[PDB]
């Protein structure tokens, strides 16, 4: 992600970039001579294509499946006696299958535990929300703050620059938000002077012909 | 291919599949601890299938473009002056490059010479032949005797029987008709016994409701 940023020192700018990263990024997921060589690498069967392809095609699959059944799970309760906590546990039993499919084959499995779909399925028809508004907590990744606090981790980040940290940005300035699972790249290029001009342009001389 | 044949002996019935060879079946083309290993290979990425998929479209690809090449190839001449010949050599060169594409990607290029497909295209256009007429030849690959002379080899056959070849066949008689390249390995059976009874029925007693 791209951001702008004013006046602040390395480690306040580090803290900001905590704040976007948690909302912005997609949560981590750590599931998912020589040139001769390269010639002829690069000339064999395109086996990584061929696995996209598949991968992209059984998500799509079981995708389809996991919409039908929790269209058809939604289905199975309407307003009015029975707690929504007692709804969502009798509606998840026609989609746990299918959601569980789904979160082995997009590799989510840790992620979401039944006991976290449960509180979503009783957030979501508490709220009055749609079978596809429930859904989308879970066919894309999303982002870090949307899951459990045992994996944000936020008290484990590491502030790794050249500079000492308590200087001001300038152009050229990288540094590493790093972390026990990965590590957050930053670059900072400056934003650049601007010299507009002025134009004046005529609504009437917008004139048109039919050729061309 | 599968035959019925009578009571004769095993050279004769060798002599006429040799007969039924060169008619019947395609041309010859050169140009075309266990168990768990066996388990892992199985479940490894299914190259062939994608190769073959491949092929099969970059072969429709190729006989696209030669279908259109040919056809705007013979528009290029009419009835009525100018010879066969020099009417063949004239369109030939509006779909020499991609008949010379479409017989690399099918493995038919020692099938065809330059002068042997002159001569064929002069046949098409001597005998009023459609593009489709012309290109039936080269599409497919066709038996042995569509092409010279020097592929037939008929003089290189060899007959290789357990059995003396002065005997009739019976059930069970496998021998080879074995040439330089290939060998054709022939089977018999006995035609079985039938028992056929007869059952009459009426056409009055055809009759038919609309339940199931």
């Amino acid at each position: 992600r791209f951001y702008n940023v004013g006046h602040l020192s390395i480690q306040r700018v580090a803290v900001w970039i905590l704040e976007k990263y948690y909302h912005d990024f997609p949560v981590y997921n750590p599931a998912l001579v020589i040139a001769a060589a390269a010639r002829r690498r690069d000339n064999s069967h395109n086996e990584y294509y061929y696995e996209e392809a598949e991968h992209e095609r059984r998500v799509r699959k079981r995708r389809a499946r996991l919409v039908v059944a929790v269209e058809e799970a939604f289905t199975h309760i309407k307003r009015l006696v029975m707690d929504p906590r007692e709804a969502a546990q009798a509606i998840f039993a026609s989609m746990a299958r299918a959601m569980q499919k789904y979160l082995r084959t997009t590799k989510q499995q840790p992620y979401h535990t039944m006991e976290s779909i449960l509180q979503h399925l009783e957030f979501c028809i508490t709220h009055d929300m749609t079978p596809k508004a429930f859904l989308e907590r879970y066919l894309a990744a999303g982002p870090t703050i949307q899951y459990h606090k045992e994996r944000w981790l936020a008290k484990q980040w590491t502030l790794v620059s050249e500079e000492p940290v308590t200087n001001g940005l300038k152009d050229g300035i990288v540094f590493l938000l790093k972390r026990q699972d990965f590590s957050l790249v930053v670059s900072t290029k400056k934003v650049p002077f601007f010299k507009l001009s002025e134009e004046f342009v005529d609504p009437k001389s917008h004139k048109f012909v039919m050729r061309l």
